[PDB]
């Protein structure tokens, strides 16, 4: 019930590879879970995460050939999120991030 409690991260996917998707659940917290629509060959979408700042993220989505991804993080950090949904190992879905103190 806030009412100026734009306090809260943005959390942005994008689809940066050879298919459409159009199941994505994502989570980015213990408890932070919601799903998103579709999201096109290449492109990106963006949603509010309910709380201020995450460090957490566990995505679990699904290629148009029905194909079954997973993106496992706990070393985030800012008050931001992004996804780079990328493929590797034989062109099989994976998922990365642009994260910073990785090391």
């Amino acid at each position: 019930g806030a009412q100026d409690g734009k306090e809260t991260t943005t959390i942005r996917l994008i689809n940066q590879t050879y298919f459409n998707v159009k199941n994505i659940k994502v989570t980015w917290n213990d408890g932070k879970e919601q799903t998103v629509n579709t999201l096109g060959s290449h492109d990106s979408i963006d949603f509010s995460s309910d709380a201020g700042s995450v460090y957490k993220m566990d995505v679990t989505g699904t290629t148009q050939s029905g194909e079954k991804f997973t993106g496992h993080f706990k070393g985030l950090v800012g008050k931001d999120t992004r996804v780079f949904i990328e493929l590797d190992e034989n062109a099989d879905v994976q998922v990365f991030i642009p994260q910073g103190e990785i090391d």
